[PDB]
């Protein structure tokens, strides 16, 4: 009848964080069978220190933990799997510190047995704040690493290819999503990362239309709309249509629609002004100025037509922005997701190299 706590000797604390954090492999069998396993084990160690009422041990374990996570991200900070794994486990460690805090506001999902596993001697609120701030830093690093992977693929994948293709972009998105799922990343965080990836796709693609006459054509509008259709089918396949990702593409979609509509009459001008509610006046006017007719039997958009559009939009008080900030990162929100996992049932796998830890 174990109680869901883990004991270790003071002198072994550096071996503990070495095997549990510094040299722990994100692909290992045990941590893939039980996502968040390192966080759960670390928390069970915290529980025992708290049970002993040993303030020095609690302090030292928490600091060693935070410092070790920082060290692994400094060393392998360009490796997406490592960053994903540690964002997930930092969040799960924080979920544990909350779920088993003994504070009622965090215990609403607990079973009666889980409530028996709450900390009793220490208030770790200040350490939870350090962890939360760390999770923000890790999320920022993750989004940077993933953007650097996707960025070279976007223009060729979305615009040039009729070298990277759209399938290249989808293959990467599939890999990112698969990995975050394997790590047990909070579903709300996965949705934010996907939203952030759709944002850069839309922003880099639109910024290319806005800079290049050769990309502003009826045919390019058709290609973009087809490519967006496949990105939306991807969200549908993954159950991600509530992530906000599709909405990030609306300026691109409207620019593509603008490339295809009629651009001659007063009625056509009125339709453009109603359709392009996600584009600024500067962007609409730029696309119309750059628009390149397929051949001599299609006329350029006239100067007078563009002035009609400017006249109709004259009362909009919109942003002066032309190019999008493609590296803009939406501020992250973190959910609290207490789990059903019963600590008293957690087996310490032999593979982790943690024989010096004992169950209590």
């Amino acid at each position: 009848d174990f109680q869901g706590m883990l004991e270790y000797k003071k002198e072994d604390e550096q071996k503990l964080v070495k095997n549990l954090i510094l040299e722990l492999k994100p692909r290992g069998v045990a941590v893939n069978l039980i996502p968040g396993l390192p966080a759960y084990i670390l928390f069970m160690c915290v529980r025992h220190a708290d049970y002993l009422n040993d303030d020095q041990k609690v302090r030292s374990l928490l600091t060693s933990t935070i410092n070790s996570i920082k060290k692994v991200l400094k060393k392998r900070g360009d490796d997406f799997e490592t960053v994903s794994f540690w964002l997930s486990n930092t969040c799960r460690f924080l979920h544990c510190l909350k779920q088993y805090s003994g504070e009622e506001g965090f215990m609403k999902h607990n079973t009666s047995r889980q409530n028996e596993h709450c900390l009793t001697n220490f208030d770790l609120a200040e350490y939870r704040q350090v962890l939360s701030d760390l999770a923000i830093q890790i999320y920022q690093q993750l989004v940077r690493v993933l953007e650097n992977i996707l960025q070279p693929m976007i223009v060729s994948g979305m615009l040039e290819h009729e070298t990277y293709t759209l399938d290249s972009i989808l293959r990467q998105l599939n890999s990112f999503h698969s990995v975050m799922c394997q790590h047990g990343m909070d579903p709300e965080l996965i949705k934010q990362v996907v939203k952030q990836m759709f944002y850069i796709i839309g922003a880099i693609t639109l910024n290319n239309l806005l800079l290049r006459k050769d990309m502003c054509s009826w045919s390019k509008g058709m290609q973009i709309r087809y490519n967006v259709s496949q990105l939306e089918e991807w969200l549908r396949d993954k159950n991600l249509m509530n992530s906000g990702a599709k909405e990030t593409l609306e300026p691109l979609i409207q620019a593509a629609q603008l490339l295809q509509v009629k651009k001659k009459t007063d009625d056509d001008a009125e339709a453009i002004c109603s359709m392009c509610n996600a584009l600024t006046t500067a962007q609409i006017v730029k696309v119309l100025n750059l628009y390149t007719p397929v051949n001599e039997f299609e006329e350029r958009v006239s100067v007078s037509f563009i002035r009609t559009i400017q006249m109709r939009l004259r009362d909009r008080k919109d942003s002066p922005q032309l190019l999008m900030d493609a590296k803009h990162i939406f501020p992250v929100t973190f959910p609290f997701n207490p789990s059903s996992l019963a600590l008293e049932t957690i087996q310490i796998p032999a593979s982790l190299g943690l024989g010096f830890i004992s169950r209590v």
